[PDB]
């Protein structure tokens, strides 16, 4: 039960303007074993979440030279010295450390006007409430049974922000989210390397778009580097 502070959700800027976001945590996110796992993500309006930063200060590959996780203690922040075209989008701060992980409500970065490895997910599922559904996440480009890597699951309810659900390690140990009331049960087909997530007795609040996410190796300090396309679930 870790609540990540919202921080300046609305962030208008002109181009080339300096940009800085913050993140603050209720309790200490410093994990037993002494590492603090904090990650920063970007979501384009149409796109899937994109990992900007892994383990606070450190940053992901393919990410432009100017970004800084400045995080220290329970206080965290991300700075962009120069803003360009594709840098626009909405940002989330995420902690992968204590118990049930959580995101921030996220920050909207919008222009002020004036003047390989691939993951694949199942199709959309539309079904009456009270029913049960199962979706697929198929991974290619690596071995799911490799040590250090596991598969997470993320749901995005529009306007309700981002939410974490379940995770399955390579050693098959599964942990779910307590708020799910342990309705969900993970499954994995090792032959075709597809990971299944089943949800029992659906309700209206369970209607959302669900994402498949890979916890990276220890080199990435267990961050979500590669994401699914997402699958969309709705109830009647």
């Amino acid at each position: 039960d870790i609540v990540m502070t919202q921080t300046p959700s609305s962030l208008p800027v002109s181009l080339g303007d300096q940009a800085s976001i913050s993140c603050r945590s209720s309790q200490s996110i410093v994990h037993s074993n002494g590492n603090t796992y904090l990650e920063w993500y970007l979501q384009k309006p149409g796109q899937s979440p994109k990992l900007l930063i892994y383990k606070v200060s450190n940053r992901f590959s393919g990410v432009p030279d100017r970004f800084s996780g400045s995080g220290s203690g329970t206080d965290f922040t991300l700075k962009i010295s120069r803003v360009e075209a594709e840098d626009l989008g909405i940002y989330y701060c995420f902690q992968g450390s204590l118990v049930p992980p959580t995101f921030g409500a996220g920050t909207k970065l919008e222009l002020k006007r004036g003047g390989q490895v691939q993951l694949q997910q199942s199709g959309p599922e539309d079904v009456k409430p009270g029913a049960s559904v199962k979706i697929s996440c198929k991974a290619s480009g690596y071995s799911l049974t490799t040590k250090g890597m596991g598969v997470n699951w993320v749901k995005q309810s529009p306007g309700k922000g981002l939410e974490w659900l379940a995770h399955i390690y390579w050693d098959d140990d599964k942990r779910y989210n307590p708020s799910l009331k342990s309705r969900a049960t993970l499954t994995v087909d090792k032959s075709s390397s597809t990971v299944y997530l089943e949800l029992r007795s659906l309700t209206s609040e369970d209607s959302s778009v669900y994402y498949c996410a890979r916890r990276g190796g220890s080199s990435h300090y267990y961050a979500m580097d590669y994401w699914g396309q997402g699958t969309t679930v709705t109830v009647s």
